[PDB]
């Protein structure tokens, strides 16, 4: 008799419901990602496999703005990436300067002190931005080798401007890395065109892909600071070393390194694909248009924004001020049970403060902010008020 | 819309559709999907942290208790593939300083050693050849010199076709204060395993491999003596997004609290991949392999090839490696059978490199069809490759 039985809870099928998911991520799935969900599996070595790596590489470069051939898919999640830009460009005693204007800074700046960086925060209040004097002044401040500023910032819904920037870091000898996990594929980036050395997004915000996936790119800059190491990386799985071979971004021959996955290359190519077509501008304008929709419903029911400056309202996920004398899970749970949408609270500084609703690729559209405003409008009058 | 003009063009090649070939996948890994695992790819997305979610993790914690036969509460999914969980486990487990022993018998111990000594442990390790396995008295001998606090073994060898027995391993460790780490993740589902009763304190495997669900996730399990050594390290681990405290809370193993975005379509794979080997039941998981495995074997005495492992008693009955035949480009075979029959099998890794040829019985591929396709195609690439 074995110690432990086949679990119950496994022998009724697995369903899922049907939901419109305007949170911040993940988003809902775009058709051609869907039709792509079935395909069959084929060996991560084979030609084949080869062929979808160099398109999703292409398409990287393409949604990126970026000629670097050390662009590639990371095999991990929500910000995971993160790490793998982090372990690879900071050594212990390394001088890192983050832009802490919510979560994420914060979160760089843990990830660094986890590695031995010597760790400088910029802090600002949630719902901020940076300026380019306030930048400087950190720089000349801290002499960092490293700046992390993040586009989207998805905890506070800023936007954050990027001209000038990676110009203004490389006079002091520093790198610039942003993250645009939130802000990919909605928000104008050009990454090489705006001086940043390394950028970062996911697979599940704008680009409508199935979570778990990132994607990465590196300039020669970036890969001369990794060059110059004393030491090896801390994690062999994500050293950027190994990583090129596996992509292809150094030459012909590849090395073994770890099994790839498969069916989520499979989704981010269709997702890509998906981009490409439509053409940057006509998603950036779809995001703008969506975005403005929504702002007009919002204050049109008397919600209040919690980014003051309408300037550096991120398009792709708006923070709404809960509204005074509800319970904000009162709201989400009703939007959720009456009308099937998801949206969101807050996140790190914003928790107990906001509602998020976010308008993702596929998701942003006029249509579908029609629906959230009608579900806030009927939460609105029957949530309790005190 | 913004401040430049696009200076990249869009991609010609991406508005070709997306197709891929039909092919067997009988290599050491990945395997073919079972019928629900790729149906379930398909399935719509939810909120991460959804009810209905939560429900999907509970389940997939239940059938990982299950495989692994461990009653373990910290026993949860790491959002990475292949041997990528290794790293979970060493960041954690391990300590600057910490002396960190392992059984080097082929690529994966090499990998153990190398994370390890990125980590800074005092890393030792027991080297044997490629083919063999390890003896109680050989570790025994290592725990007494080198007194570290983890061995990492592994349980299915999948660059030399070793599996390793693993009854006593656990009880010798801990009469040496030590923790045993085991890697299942080409033996989970195909070999007998028993984590609690074998005294195995941290245990991780893959989805790609028996369990027919797409790479990219992995299992893992500690006890509560690996939970202590994890809980009571003096400096945080180096990698917050597998820090063991932070995933036990994102999955329910002690308040919940918000991590990363988990990997929802590989849950819903995963969850099926599970429910499949409860309904089908572990014992008739393994006899399935031992059987494919007994005739695949009786196919390649009967045509001339040669076992890489000497032991039939050591051979992991998922991965089989096959001595290259002489006279041949082990090349020329592999490449035969995949375009003639549209069969995938391999050659080596690390130190079988360019040495023998893998292929692979996992799970929903262990079938004697499969094995007669495959043999077929051995046949004859034997026939018509250049030999010298
Ligand atoms: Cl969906
Ligand atoms: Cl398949």
């Amino acid at each position: 008799q074995l110690l432990v039985p086949p679990p119950e809870a496994l022998s009724k099928p697995l369903s899922v419901p049907t939901r419109l998911l305007l949170g911040p991520g993940p988003s809902n799935l775009a058709p051609r990602v869907l039709a792509a969900g079935s395909l069959r599996m084929i060996g991560h070595m084979q030609k084949e496999m080869l062929q979808i790596m160099e398109e999703i590489k292409q398409g990287i470069q393409y949604v990126f703005q970026t000629r670097n051939p050390l662009t590639l898919v990371v095999s991990g999640s929500g910000h995971c990436a993160m790490e793998t830009a982090l372990f690879n460009l900071l050594e212990p005693g390394d001088s890192f300067l983050t832009g802490t204007n919510g979560i994420w800074g914060m979160r760089a700046a843990e990830i660094a002190d986890r590695i031995g960086a010597r760790v400088h925060q910029m802090i600002k209040k949630p719902g901020e931005h940076y300026t380019l004097q306030e930048v400087e002044e950190g720089l000349a401040q801290h002499k960092p080798v490293l700046l992390f500023l993040v586009h989207g910032e998805s905890s506070t819904g800023v936007v954050q401007p990027l001209d000038g920037f990676g110009e203004l870091c490389h006079r002091y000898q520093c790198l610039l890395l942003v993250d645009s996990v939130a802000s990919l594929g909605g928000v104008p980036i050009y990454m090489d065109q705006q001086g940043i050395d390394i950028m970062y997004s996911s697979s599940q915000k704008v680009l409508n892909a199935p979570p778990g996936i990132s994607l990465i790119s590196f300039n020669d800059k970036a890969k001369y600071k990794v060059y110059s190491r004393k030491t090896k990386p801390v994690s062999f799985y994500t050293d950027i070393t190994y990583l090129a071979k596996l992509w292809g971004c150094e030459g012909e021959t590849r090395v073994i390194h770890h099994t790839t996955p498969v069916t989520s290359l499979y989704c981010l190519r269709e997702s890509l694909a998906l981009i490409a077509e439509q053409g940057l501008e006509n998603c950036w304008r779809r995001h703008r248009e969506a975005t403005a929709h929504l702002h007009k419903h919002l204050q049109e029911m008397g919600l209040k924004f919690f980014v003051k400056d309408p300037e550096i309202r991120l398009p792709t996920i708006t923070t709404v001020t809960v509204p005074a004398g509800y319970n904000w899970r009162d709201i989400v749970s009703y939007v959720l049970d009456h009308f099937s949408i998801e949206i969101s609270g807050g996140l790190g500084p914003t928790e107990e403060r906001v509602l998020r609703i976010g308008l993702l690729g596929y998701n942003a559209t006029t249509e579908n902010v029609d629906r959230v405003a009608e579900a806030l409008r009927e939460a609105l009058q029957h949530c309790p008020k005190n």
